[PDB]
């Protein structure tokens, strides 16, 4: 009745710790929500271990109190520039004419047994499709009849050391790390429906530093990618354009920003403190949107031409390649006004801002786009 699951993300602008309770119908009951503005981490990783330990424990302490429980283990969200993916294929004999569960384990281990690059470590082994004698597109093949079976898997890889620092901070707080999970995978478990997965969809988590991408076609995970340019780059463009402190460029962006310059009133204006003991700067909301907008299109175009690069790859191998469900933009930096209409002009398909699904309890606090990554760590963990 009461085996909890805890998800922890040490983001670049936030440290989210959520305690969830899994219910009989698969829905996760959110009973604790902890948060802390991130500290001690720069554009690379950890630059002060004791600094992030303070902020990690602060979020854990907040979640521990809200749920009246004692956290002992977590599912740590992992991201970063050096995440990569591989698509492999295996093959194994359907002995006994009937598919055993051991056969699926054997054929998945066969496909993943390829030669992974030096200094690279396999993080996730996700089967995507099975084939039993000319019949493809199979997801649950156990119990069926056949002679030869082929399996296709998605291999998410990382580096041997790119998570060593954040694992210490969690352990320094007296916590076990149950599993490292790619943020894009966890984000896809929160905002994506199985209807959207079959129809073909791509989920993009726009955080403060990274852009975690996952593309699903035919109900199968086909692509994962991190792009290390997110909300902080938009801020630095505002601080650069108007000569402002980066802390007040982040403030004017959250309160007055807009990724679409066509929907801003002409005479709305916001004051801006300048750098170097110089006076305020009274720009206009539409002019400010004229700086935010082209940064968002350039970022989403980096994602668009990787989808296009993926579709042509999938289209040639006879695999479902069209994204009919569209794009789901989640994450904290996805809450800017006019982003959906702005992202529509880049992908030329339907776009929607996604929030975590299949949760109860404290949805008021957790059903936010900047919680999709850490809520998905709960959805993954209960399996
Ligand atoms: N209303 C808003 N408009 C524009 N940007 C916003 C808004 N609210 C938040 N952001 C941006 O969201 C970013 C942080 O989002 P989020 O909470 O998802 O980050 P994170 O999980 O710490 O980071 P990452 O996923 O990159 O590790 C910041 O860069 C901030 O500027
Ligand atoms: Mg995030
Ligand atoms: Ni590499
Ligand atoms: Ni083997
Ligand atoms: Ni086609």
């Amino acid at each position: 009745d009461r085996k909890l699951v805890v998800g922890l993300e040490i983001g670049t602008a936030k440290v989210a710790a959520l305690v969830g309770e899994v219910l009989p119908d698969g829905m996760v009951n959110i009973i604790g929500v902890g948060s802390c503005p991130s500290r001690g981490m720069d554009k690379g990783g950890v630059n002060d271990l004791e600094s992030v330990v303070k902020c990690v424990q602060r979020a854990i302490d907040q979640a521990e109190l809200m749920a009246d429980c004692q956290i002992s283990s977590v599912y740590l969200a992992l991201s970063g520039k050096h995440i990569s993916c591989q698509n492999e294929i295996g093959m194994v004999p359907i002995s006994e004419e009937e598919v055993t569960q051991e056969d699926v384990e054997n054929v998945v281990h066969t496909a993943k047994s390829v030669r992974v690059r030096d200094e690279h470590r396999v993080l996730h082994v996700i089967p995507q499709e099975y084939a039993i004698d000319y019949q493809e597109g199979i997801k649950n093949p156990v119990g069926l009849s056949g002679v030869r079976m082929q399996a296709k898997v998605h291999l998410i890889t990382c580096h041997n050391d790119m998570a060593k620092n954040i694992v210490k901070a969690v352990e320094r707080c007296g916590l076990k790390v149950d599993q490292l999970i790619f943020a894009g995978l966890a984000s896809s478990y929160s905002v994506l429906t199985e209807d959207e997965r079959e129809l073909g969809v791509c989920v993009v988590d726009i955080g403060g530093g990274t852009m975690d991408i996952a593309v699903y076609t035919g109900g199968a995970l086909r692509h994962t990618k991190v792009i290390p340019y997110a909300g902080n780059v938009v801020t630095s463009d505002i601080a650069y354009a108007f000569g402002t402190p980066p802390s007040d460029a982040e403030a004017i962006k959250v309160r007055h920003g807009c990724a679409l310059g066509s929907i801003v009133g002409k005479d709305e204006s916001v004051e801006v403190p300048s750098v170097g003991g110089r006076p305020p700067r009274s720009l206009q909301r539409q002019t400010l949107a004229e700086v935010i907008e082209p940064r968002y299109t350039e970022l989403l175009n980096l994602v668009n031409e990787e989808i296009l690069q993926l579709q042509e790859k999938l289209r040639q191998q006879g695999v479902k390649h069209h994204l009919a469900a569209g794009i789901v933009l989640t994450g904290g930096a996805a809450q800017i006004e006019g982003l959906a209409a702005c992202a529509q002009r880049v992908f030329h398909t339907q776009v929607r801002i996604g929030a975590p699904l299949n949760i109860t309890g404290l949805t008021d606090y957790a059903q936010e786009p900047y919680y999709s990554t850490a809520v998905g760590l709960l959805h993954y963990g209960k399996e």
